[PDB]
């Protein structure tokens, strides 16, 4: 790491200086560092140049706006200060070079969209690893090699990706937020593939607004190295973009592939939602097949198909993907299915809002031949508004609502339950059982073999907050033990 080499693409004259780390934060800027002084929203890093110098940074790269011309090399207390125009725009490229282009030394797949990013990223990372990659993820859950994900500027992105390259990662599945993209946080990453789960947002009913939003996004897209484009054709915006991208892969489970285009495509032709997952029959430009997914609900069929289409597009052989699909697992505590011979199917999901609970129940219903049970409660000492809404949802979308406790904290547990019941048309038809473990047990032990019990609100969280006490408790463990299986 040398300032002169770092800057060679942009500034030919730059002085030679050994550099340690690259940081935007003057507070942590230490001896030998490159401090990068940016102008942000109500913050100007140039103000902190004297501090950084006093802390012994080897060099500084600074926003040129108002202060200097692009490429201008100055010197303050024997420290080179190099000014660059549009530094925010170029920060990704700058950090990329500094960290030896990590995205050129592994297969990076970006996933964008409002929903399904985490799941699709997890599936990409899992499936690629099943086929022999050392895979990693970067997303909302955290960053790391698979099974080692620990819970962010353009510099942080490149640095983290370099970290992963150093740990041996050959594949990385990255969640890309709309906000990250707009702020040029992934501007210089070489994506092998970019996956769109959707491109549809609220607040775009005026066609001028839809046009500006789309224009902004198309502009951003055109500036990035997206690689193979894999787009969900079941999304309306998805379809519009597919019409403009003859090389993009169209993915559908709802009959939106237009075969006249002769493009690359992948479509589920039939899905059987059953008591332990989904059997997905599909055709594609790569060949046809049948996958046994152990994920639940229609949305996860879509996510799986997107990951499949992506890996096919990257050249992973269909036969090997088919042979490994049954090993794909859900994100822990996300529509995570528990089955045991001759017992009801039990799904653990973290759904703890009206919208999430509704979606979870609708997903569970697809796999449910008998009655759908919903075991849930609401957090105490928190916003109470969702309580009757969750009651109404449980009553509507389940056949049996079992209302119980879920982190009652210092609030009277029964009072929370009463607020839930208040939301129902027929509270008397709900079952109430206090002690969460007892409520779970009640549903699981009474439910028929062909029933499904959704246990909602905790997912992977292994505690029940009663009073001030963080009591050891797991829905997953409770369910596993009742079914005689292992969590």
């Amino acid at each position: 790491r040398n300032l002169r080499d770092l800057l060679a693409p942009w500034v030919p004259d730059a002085p030679s200086r050994a550099l340690r780390e690259m940081t935007l934060d003057s507070r942590v800027a230490a001896a030998g560092d490159l401090f990068v002084a940016v102008v942000g929203h109500q913050a100007d890093g140039r103000r902190y140049i004297p501090q950084a110098i006093a802390q012994g940074v080897a060099a500084i790269i600074a926003e040129a706006k108002d202060e200097a011309t692009d490429g201008e090399i100055r010197e303050m207390h024997g420290v080179p200060v190099i000014y660059l125009s549009q530094l925010n725009e170029r920060l990704s490229a700058l950090a990329g070079r500094f960290y030896h282009e990590p995205s050129d030394n592994l297969r990076l797949v970006g996933v964008t969209g409002t929903n399904g990013k985490t799941t699709t990223t997890q599936l990409l990372a899992q499936w690629s690893q099943l086929l022999g990659e050392i895979s990693a993820v970067m997303g909302t859950v955290g960053n790391g090699l698979l099974g080692k994900v620990i819970p962010g500027s353009a510099v942080d992105v490149q640095h983290e990706l370099a970290g992963l390259v150093d740990q041996g990662a050959t594949f990385c599945a990255m969640e890309v937020s709309s906000h990250g993209l707009v702020q040029h946080r992934v501007a210089a990453l070489k994506f092998a593939a970019s996956v769109f789960t959707n491109l549809s947002r609220d607040h775009l009913d005026y066609h001028g607004d839809m046009e500006h939003y789309e224009a902004a996004k198309w502009l951003l897209y055109s500036e990035h190295h997206c690689g193979q484009a894999i787009i969900n054709a079941d999304d309306e915006v998805g379809r519009r973009w597919l019409a403009k991208l003859p090389d993009a892969v169209a993915v559908s489970m709802e009959d939106h592939i237009n075969p006249n285009c002769h493009g690359r495509w992948l479509k589920a032709t039939e899905v059987n939602y059953h008591d332990s997952g989904a059997t997905i029959r599909f055709s594609s430009s790569w060949g046809d097949g049948e996958i046994e997914s152990h994920l639940m609900g229609a949305f996860n069929v879509s996510n799986l198909l997107l990951a499949l289409a992506t890996l096919l597009a990257l050249g992973y052989p269909l036969a090997d993907l088919l042979k490994t699909a049954a090993r794909l697992q859900p994100v822990c505590g996300r529509m995570e299915v528990f089955t045991a011979p001759g017992k009801p199917t039990v799904v653990v999901d973290y759904a703890h809002t009206p919208d999430a609970l509704e979606k979870a129940l609708q997903a569970a219903r697809l796999h449910c031949a008998g009655k759908l049970w919903c075991v849930f409660g609401c957090g105490g000492d928190r916003d109470k508004g969702k309580r009757p809404l969750m009651g109404a949802i449980a009553e509507e979308f389940a056949d049996v609502a079992v209302v119980t406790d879920d982190n009652p904290r210092t609030e009277e547990p029964r009072a929370i339950i009463n607020d839930i019941l208040a939301g129902m048309l027929d509270a008397g038809h709900a079952k109430v059982m206090e002690g969460r473990a007892e409520a779970v047990t009640c549903a699981v032990m009474q439910a028929k073999e062909n029933d499904v019990v959704l246990v909602a609100g905790k997912g992977h969280e292994d505690y029940q907050i009663v009073g001030n006490q963080r009591l050891d408790y797991s829905d997953r463990v409770t369910v596993a033990r009742l079914l005689g299986v292992i969590a």
